[PDB]
């Protein structure tokens, strides 16, 4: 999901930063 889009991921440290996924 977003986590694995660099840019999504980037904007998002809060909610990919657990473990980072789809």
């Amino acid at each position: 999901g977003c986590c694995s889009d660099p840019r999504c991921n980037y904007d998002h440290p809060e909610i990919c930063g657990g473990a980072a996924g789809g």
